[PDB]
């Protein structure tokens, strides 16, 4: 009984080469369409480059940006949280003067930040994840309404990194959630994924026992749990696998376009 299908992007509803089976997917939407069936993007991704994705029919689906602080639905924006400046200000300053080694990223309501002197490889590594991205020679005082930051670091320090994160004074309002192999989103505490759909569910009057949702990552871990019908991807890691009560196929096997036709064959 699913009244809502609920997909993060990257490494689940988007293959290996970052696209999708397009026309299998319009016939898909249309057919969840006329049955009131809702189709949510959840991802830790600006608004602004997911709606990309879905050129055609974006304006039918409704999105959940930077893990959850954003979402729009019908091309308008339901809930906007931004960050404390003073709070962003006061992790940043920490961030430098403890991991000199992250690369710090802003993500802004309309654009990206990064630090001038960051080598071309980075900012050519994160440019995709923004749609404009500017650099400047300092982060004091800072620049726009930020929604959340990103950190790239070691996959291998990240834990570490996550930890001391949650162990600073910013705790009650910043906290990190892994967004990716070697990524750290910085969000606004609680406001994660599953916070998103939750939000949702409760504006749509429905249940998690009507949810049906893919992720293949740490910050769809809350969203995993949430839905009764939670697929973790075939390429997931162990504990992402741990969250789900279903696996899907890879997402270079469109699995997430595959378990939806299974259901609408039902
Ligand atoms: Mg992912």
């Amino acid at each position: 009984s699913v009244k809502v299908i609920a997909t993060d992007m990257d490494g689940t509803f988007l293959n290996s080469k970052g696209s999708y089976d397009h026309n299998r997917f319009q016939r898909i939407l249309k057919q969840l369409q006329e049955r009131d069936i809702r189709f949510v993007v959840a991802s830790s991704n600006p608004y602004r480059q997911l709606r990309e994705h879905f050129p055609d029919c974006h304006e039918q689906l409704t999105f959940v940006g930077e893990n959850g602080a954003n979402i729009i639905s019908k091309n308008q924006s339901l809930i906007e949280v931004f960050q404390q400046r003073e709070d962003i200000a006061s992790i940043i300053y920490f961030i430098e003067e403890k991991y000199p080694q992250a690369v710090i990223a802003l993500s802004g309501e309309k654009k990206g930040y990064l630090k001038k002197g960051v080598s071309e490889n980075i900012v050519k590594m994160l440019s995709p994840f923004f749609p404009v991205l500017e650099l400047v020679n300092s982060f004091s005082p800072l620049p726009e309404r930020f929604f959340k930051l990103t950190l790239q670091v070691k996959e291998e320090e990240s834990a570490q990194i996550m930890k001391a994160i949650a162990d600073y004074k910013t705790s009650q309002r910043l906290v990190g959630t892994a967004s990716g192999f070697g990524y750290i989103d910085i969000i606004t505490k609680g406001l994660h994924k599953g916070w998103a759909l939750q939000q949702l569910l409760k504006r749509w009057n429905f249940t998690s026992d009507h949810l049906m949702a893919f992720g293949d990552g740490g910050n769809d871990i809350e969203m995993l749990k949430l839905a009764k019908y939670s697929y973790a991807m075939a390429n997931a890691p162990k504990n992402v696998k741990a969250a789900a009560n279903y696996q899907a196929k890879s997402n270079d096997e469109s699995g997430v376009l595959d378990v939806i036709d299974n259901y609408l064959a039902s």
